[PDB]
């Protein structure tokens, strides 16, 4: 394509479909809640979208890292891989993940 995901991004299309649900899932979609199912599965679909090698599920938990803080996803009480998205992709567009959009592009 001509716009490429970023890690919350790409997480998206994983979560909206079926051969990745075992990677990662929506808890509630129209909460914008998902599960990490396989981080490790994951994380190789994270490398493959950007095409590294080296791009592991700590990598990948980087991104989330930084996402919480520009307010573009969450992270809840008590569960391990479960995230809340705290905005959707138009809301975060919105100058939170605009810094990122260059830094995810590796």
């Amino acid at each position: 394509g001509s716009h490429m995901r970023l890690l919350w991004d790409y997480v998206y299309q994983l979560l909206s479909d079926s051969r990745y649900e075992n990677f990662i899932r929506w808890e509630d979609k129209e909460s914008k809640i998902f599960r990490i199912v396989d981080p490790n599965g994951l994380a190789r679909l994270w490398g493959n979208h950007k095409n590294r090698t080296n791009m592991t599920y700590e990598k990948m938990s980087r991104a989330l890292r930084h996402y919480y803080k520009l307010n573009i996803i969450r992270k809840e009480p008590g569960q391990r891989l479960l995230f809340r998205f705290m905005k959707t992709p138009d809301e975060i567009m919105s100058g939170r993940t605009d810094r990122l959009e260059h830094l995810e592009s590796q």
